[PDB]
């Protein structure tokens, strides 16, 4: 693979969003992966509606602001035949009745791929596909209060992840490998909304344990 990758530089990544006090990280991880895949397919980068996922993907297993899985979101978009734009269906940070309107659908998917559970497979996916949805163990104050540099937490689990985020690239410090992760905690958290998660450190915080992307 290339020694570093940053899909932001190629136009695949919308600005950092803020999930607020709703357990909708999964929805933001899923929209970020589908935003990348639709951009690779069409050349247009269009922010997608997490609210549509929060309100409408119960049949596929999601639980609104109580949590959900990116793969259940990709399954909803396939079963539904579409997903509305953020502009048509803006975020409210509370689960509400489903308001999906196919007129304003700007994305679709035909399933999803679960990446083998190892960092070399993750690297190959990020280099060949685009941004990849992943889950991490974010359940340490060291994560909550992360500001900059490479995130390493000696108590991180590779098995017990609790937060969905988006890997948009990977690289190494010029001073030590990292994954470049877009969070959904707004731009004031971490490095403009991003975190450098340790890479090639025994699948630190389980970043390669639940990685996937949608097919389009
Ligand atoms: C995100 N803000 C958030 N908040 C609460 C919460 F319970 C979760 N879950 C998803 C993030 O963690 C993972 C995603 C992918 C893989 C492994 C972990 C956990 C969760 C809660 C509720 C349901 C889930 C998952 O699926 C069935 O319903 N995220």
């Amino acid at each position: 693979a290339p020694r570093s990758v940053d899909w932001r530089e190629k136009g695949y990544v919308t600005p950092v969003k803020n999930q607020g006090q709703c357990g909708s990280c999964w929805a933001f991880s899923a929209t970020g992966a589908l935003e990348g895949q639709m951009f690779r397919k069409t050349g247009r980068l269009i922010s997608l509606s997490e609210q549509n996922l929060v309100d409408c993907s119960g049949p596929q297993g999601n639980e609104g602001c109580n949590g959900g899985l990116m793969d259940y979101a990709f399954q909803y978009v396939q079963d539904n035949g579409g997903l509305d734009s953020e502009e048509s269906y803006p975020y409210e940070a509370t689960e509400e009745s489903c308001k999906y309107n196919p007129k304003y659908s700007v994305a679709n998917d035909t399933g999803f791929v679960d990446i083998p559970k190892q960092e070399k497979a993750l690297m190959k996916a990020v280099a060949t596909v685009g941004p990849i949805s992943v889950a991490i163990d974010a359940g340490h104050e060291s994560f909550l209060f992360y500001k900059e540099g490479i995130y390493f937490e000696p108590d991180c689990s590779s098995e017990d992840m609790d937060h969905g985020v988006l890997v948009v690239g990977y690289g190494f410090e010029s001073t030590n490998k990292y994954w470049l992760v877009k969070n959904s905690w707004g731009e004031e958290w971490g490095m403009g909304g991003y975190v450098k998660m340790a890479k090639d450190r025994r699948n630190h915080c389980g970043i390669a344990s639940a990685a996937s992307y949608p097919t389009v």
